């Protein structure tokens, strides 16, 4: 079995250099492919997909539904990123120098891309177009809880590559269900270059202790709005109204004024709320509950805390949320400039709701994930994180 | 106890890293002056340490002259944090502020990294040169510099401290690790929770065990074999030009050009006491031009391959991704080795040697990376920075 | 009162623009889409409009290509909705900020696009003009002057009425498009000057009108007069290259051939293009190379036409330096291609060639806005001056400088 | 004569553009620092000729003196622009299209640039040391009363384009005091595509009226700062103390706290203060004065300081896009919202939030250039450093495609 992945692994390097030349036109007309025939065996899909739900129930479900929506959603979806501008092989910032040599990057893909997921047998499709666009080849590893409907879809996708002249290894599905194909993939750092996980924390933590292959994702993340001392209320409730916020954080000057509202339209939506002390006596005071009793853990339920203002609240944030996307309210120019400097978070907001941060809001036009880490990516991933900058030299002879 | 100081200096350095990454333009540059001038005329005390190191050497031997802080390195050393002070502050920087059809306005910051790891060889200079980068980029720093340059490294980290203090940051932005226990190794590569990234410098037995023992990402390069591809529609003119870290180590070379370009390339390298190491072809065109001795496989490995296609493949097969280089008139040939050759830097018609920070216009080289993502090739300011998402808004909500 | 009236519409524009540069990109798209789906609403009505101008004109006898032009069929309707829904996809480019530094002192400094201000379109019969660029100044956040031609007038007005309920449907002002209403060919020569008041003028019609609007125009201009574009091939060109490229405003007025290669290059294509009856004026070299291969009748050339302009002009050269050196003394700087296999002839031309836009083995007829990625065209220039080539959203636009400051003095 | 000496003159820069257009940059730099060599051992013959210059009012004669610290400004300012990274033959967003070409931009000289301007025999170094830096050929017409130093610099320019091997007439000095010479220049439309004026308002004006050749050049005017209800007192103290603010905006609701210690200072410094009915009665309350009556043609007429007391941010915006010369405008203020729309909605070059006019500048903006300041809309806004100097065009990498 360790000679199985590490042959995929090479079969993956040498497919990488064939989809790596391929044309725009011929990804795209991959991609088209793919999709058509989607519309053509949405039944057989369908059908195959219900196969997997019923053992399913026999024994989330919900994510593993490939309803006449879901397939729509994929088939769309494959037809946005045909949409996609290709990055690849995009040269820029091309400049002179002193020496003669003129010098810029060149934008190329990764490579190797290993999707790990479970459930979600959409991944299948949504995954490998985007690596497939942006040049890569793909490395597919779904659950075992949904294998018809991932066979169903890969075999699909190879029906696209053929149509395009592509070789049938630019997307490999580890077909085995043996435990220790995740343990090699991870570790397979000779032949992938990095690893999308689509699972839930318990997976993502296996893969954080273990993997040696690059990931791009995010520990589920610890969201929060901070309501500054001098938010307007207006904003404070239109704004608070992976990246929904858990923990508010108000302002001890500004609480009475803002929380009153909130924590009512809160309640009415049936929201729980967690308080600390203060935010306690003031929910209490406004009339506002039930409440429950917040332990320093908690750092549809809300967790609330006072603060005394914006260094607190900063600091708050940067030690305990899980750096994912974090917002301030506030109608003063200096504090919602240094909030954005100084929270160390993928996506930082002044006056909008945390929920914008995604990859379509961004205008991405695409999402392979999202990243809380520092290096490479970070904030919702499109097309670019699958793709490198590399220096290309326009010499003309020029010796050193 | 070393657990505990490694666990307290992580600790530290993520704090102070709140405050360097907070630090304006003229803070930092003014820190990097005031370390510069510390080292003049305070030269004394860092010559009478490193003559400790230099003589606690040679007691044991070899080396001598990269760990000795002659007035020449001091010149370097403080030129060098001058010229750092010079380089514009990526800090804080706005860019792509772009509205969307919802109202909002999104684009992205350059932040710091926040706690960079350095470790590297027994080049005192080195502790200088990386923090002032780390620094500049506004970061704070743990150093772990080679053990029989400690007393030099040691006396650098309280100049710099006295520069830090002048400028009004904190003490803990810049550490030197204080022991010499390679076990502090294993611990700063391992602290995921407090150290960022860790650039390594040093050979490939170093690079190697810190690479499988590494839980921090590392900035680094795993060293191997560079190329020059010579194309048989190649400038024999420029093939001489050009092919006289990033050094030629293999000479490829297109089998119907062999003849004209390896007779005089083989002349040149021999005349420079470079050794040949040929495939039998390449063996039998050198014979042939009179070129030798030669050696069957300051050294040169030389082989003839058929064809572009084939220089390609072998670059992509053997060679390292660092630096690899065509000679060529043939425009498509030029373009699609570049496309193609899966290197850090490829170049068109010039020296390998070209690939690096100064010569690419970064002002300056924390190190050089064959890996694909976050930082590739020779690496700037940039590479110790992080861009994440910020959003101007209006009191949108969705 | 001329007088008056444009210089009232000038201060209508310049009021008006003050809305649409502040008008969210949700408005002005929503002002896109109203109009599209108002011109699919009177579809009929608006054919309906244009046959009583095409009526009106071929009863004058005009030119049947500006009358092709004058006319709005279901496919030219279907093409301005296209370009509406188009407009409204393009991203939004106004208020963007960019490369925001932090400076020594203290200051952050970056810059922020935004509209120019109010637009001046002139254009001759072309009725879909009324939609098209008012669209590309919408979207780009500027008020618009629209002057069209006496013979569009029905077809026009009906268009800027649904303009005009597009915008009333956004929450923009309906000063955002004006018409100049008077037929009065004095109100042209006051726009071209309203210096004041318009910031830039987009002119569309023939080498007739942009001769007047050069000679006269006080207010900048993005146009191009007359497209002389070149052809080069190299003697290292590949044949088959320089076959598909030869034989694909943006069209080869002029072929350039390298003397080492006439011979292999222009038998072939000399056939090539008098089995498309194009006529074709040689010099003397180029007439022995095709009389050579057979190939005929020939015209001579004469030195003004290199300057000039289904004729196709063809010249023997030496090499690349004669080449780009007759590029740019009698080309019209606007597309101009080399064909050479050779990688530093390649990246001479293009460095070398002062054109709007320069090719290496690509046909000319690539430059263009929607070819280019611009997503859409207001015109293509050859100005070197803040747009060339094809101009897209941002040829419509400013950069300023803004910083924001923390109390920083000087 | 005259105009055949013009004509010949364009003609040559033309020609002479193609080679400075290809020039590397290791040989533009080396012309700089031979240039600045030359006048390192020219000197003597050169202050002569300024002499003999400064001999034939006031302070004219001292900016028109070639000074041993203006010499030695002009000589660093060359090796500075040698500094400079070389913008011409960039190429950028050189991307795919599913057609398959390869589509991006470059980045080339305008070609010639022709600079007009006063008595100030630095300029003539300054401004072709900027010019040769982005590829270009210079024709410099200075002021006639700086001839002979002029002629002097010139004939040093070329010792310095000899050296690096560039042609002579890289750059031209005009070799006359007829006016003439200008009113072709800025007509030269066949061979000259940019002029760079630099002088006073006067000129300017005429230059525009009469000029077919296109221009990056500022009609001076009124910068203003506004500093609004929700101010910074601190801020509008350090912030309200050529982009020289010459209309002070003041909130009304914020008037006696602002008004007060800054009109202090200026009537210390100074400043002839020209203030609004509201404005007088808020520096009178507070002991500051005289004061001179405001007239409505002070808020559009440029040591004074108008002073007007607005309602808020919107009659301040409205003000100076009305009344300013959209060169440089400053708020000071701490509400977010209103910084924002001020940086939008203000369509002046440069648009500040609690930062100074004065900061208006290549230098402070680090362009490491400034060629001149222009406040018109298209090809160069604000500052201007040598990129505004260049154009860029469009570039295809192809493969064969054709399409007819």
């Amino acid at each position: 079995i360790d000679q199985y992945m590490t042959d995929v692994g090479r079969r993956a390097r040498r497919a990488s250099r064939s989809i790596a030349r391929a044309s725009t036109a011929a990804k795209n007309a991959a991609l088209e492919a793919v999709a058509r025939a989607i519309e053509r065996d949405a039944g057989a899909l369908k059908a195959a997909n219900a196969r997997d739900v019923a053992r399913a129930k026999d024994k989330f479900v919900d994510r593993l539904t490939l309803s006449d929506k879901a397939l729509k959603t994929m088939v769309e979806g494959l037809r946005q990123v045909a949409t996609l501008p290709d990055p690849i092989g995009e040269m820029s910032n091309l400049k002179y120098r002193p020496s003669g040599i003129q010098v810029g990057q060149m934008r190329v893909p990764l490579g190797v891309i290993g999707i790990i997921y479970e459930s979600r047998p959409n991944v299948t499709i949504d995954a490998a177009a985007l690596c497939l666009k942006s040049g890569n080849a793909t490395i597919l590893r779904g659950g075992s809880e949904a294998l018809e409907s991932n066979t169903a879809l890969a075999k699909l996708i190879g029906e696209g590559l053929a149509e395009a002249g592509l070789p049938q290894d630019t997307v490999q599905v580890v077909e085995t269900a043996d435990r220790a194909a995740v343990g090699r993939l991870i570790t397979m750092t000779e032949y992938v270059d990095v690893i999308v996980p689509r699972g839930g924390k318990s997976l993502i933590e296996r893969l954080i202790n273990e993997a040696r292959v690059p990931m791009i994702k995010h520990l589920d993340g610890i969201c929060h709005v901070y309501v500054d001392d001098r938010a307007s209320v207006t904003k404070a409730l239109t704004v608070c109204d992976c990246n929904t916020m858990e923990t508010l954080l108000v302002a001890r000057g500004i609480a009475p004024a803002v929380l009153s509202p909130l924590g009512r339209l809160y309640r009415e939506k049936g929201v729980e709320l967690r308080v600390d002390a203060d935010a306690r006596a003031v929910l209490e005071a406004a009339g506002v509950g039930p409440l429950v009793d917040a332990t320093d853990e908690d750092w549809p339920v809300l967790a609330i805390k006072i603060v005394d203002g914006i260094d607190a609240a900063i600091e708050h944030i940067n030690e305990y949320g899980s750096h994912h996307t974090d917002a301030i309210v506030t109608e003063d120019h200096d504090r919602a400039m240094r909030f954005l400097r100084e929270v160390d978070s993928a996506s930082v907001m002044v006056n909008a709701s945390t929920r914008f941060a995604d990859g379509f809001e961004f205008g991405l036009g695409a999402e392979i994930g999202i990243s809380n880490d520092k290096l490479h990516a970070r904030g919702p991933v499109g097309l670019e994180g699958l793709t490198s900058l590399k220096y290309v030299v326009l010499g003309h002879g020029e010796g050193r």
